[PDB]
C-alpha cells in the first residue's frame, strides 16, 4: 500500500488534511484516491494491520532479503493457517495460495495482529502510531 | 456519515475534495477518517480486473474445484511471474508467496487483463462487465 490516514479531531487537523490534498498534482494515468469516512473496527483493523507489516517489513530483514508489507501478510497468515495448491495453468506444475484476510473472523483476526506485534517485538521493531493503535 | 470517494484525475477533480475535507466537522469523540492513498492501477481499471476474475470464478471450474477471484488471481499472476519461495516463522518449512498486483508495472498489468481475457475467452466465460454496458445502452435508448 501507500495510504496516509488522517484523524480529523480538531480544526487544526482538518487545515493539515486540506494542506496534502491540495498538494497532489493529478495524472489521469497514476491517481491519488482521497476518502472521507466514519470510523469503524473493521477499517480500524486494516489500518493497524498495514501498520504493523509496513513497520516490519521496514525494519525486519528475513533471511537475506526485505519482503513488502504483502509478502509479510502472506508468512504470517502462513504460520497460521496453511496454504493451499491447485494446478498452475500450464498444468506442468502448481501454484500456491494463501488464506485471505479478507473472509477472516475478528477473533481470527485479532490473532494474526498478536503474532504480528508479538514477532516484531522480540525483534525489537519499532512501531509507528498507527500501529500502536 | 456514508462513505466518500474521490480519485484525483483532475484538478477539478481535487477541488472537490479539498473542499469536501473542509466540510468536515471535526469532533475528537467520533473522529472522522479522511485518508489520501498512492496508486499504480486505476480505480476504474480494478474494477475491470475484478469483474473478469469474479466471472471466471462463478464460470469455469479448476480441476475439481471453484475457485474465488482471489485465488484466480494468483493463478493468473504465477502464470506470468513465478511465485517467490521463503522460510517460515517456526523455521521448519516454507511459505510460497504470490507476485503482487499492486506493484505490478503498467506493461505487466496490462498483460494480466490479456491472460484473464484470453484464458476466459477460450472457456466461453460470458463476461459480466459487458452485460451491464449493453443493458446501459439498451436503458439509453
Amino acid at each position: 500500500m501507500k495510504k496516509l490516514t488522517f484523524e480529523i479531531r480538531s480544526p487544526a487537523h482538518q487545515q493539515n488534511a486540506i494542506h496534502a490534498v491540495q498538494q497532489i498534482l493529478p495524472d489521469p494515468t497514476k491517481p491519488i484516491v482521497v476518502t472521507i469516512q466514519e470510523r469503524n473496527r473493521s477499517l480500524d483493523q486494516n489500518r493497524k494491520l498495514w501498520a504493523c507489516l509496513g513497520d516490519v517489513s521496514r525494519q525486519v530483514e528475513w533471511h537475506g532479503r526485505w519482503l513488502d508489507a504483502e509478502s509479510w501478510k502472506c508468512v504470517f497468515t502462513a504460520a497460521l493457517k496453511q496454504q493451499d495448491v491447485v494446478p498452475n495453468l500450464a498444468g506442468n506444475g502448481f501454484v500456491v495460495i494463501g488464506q485471505s484476510t479478507s473472509r477472516m473472523r475478528v477473533g481470527e483476526f485479532a490473532e494474526l495482529l498478536e503474532l504480528i506485534q508479538a514477532f516484531g517485538t522480540e525483534r525489537g521493531v519499532k512501531w509507528s502510531d498507527e500501529a500502536r493503535l
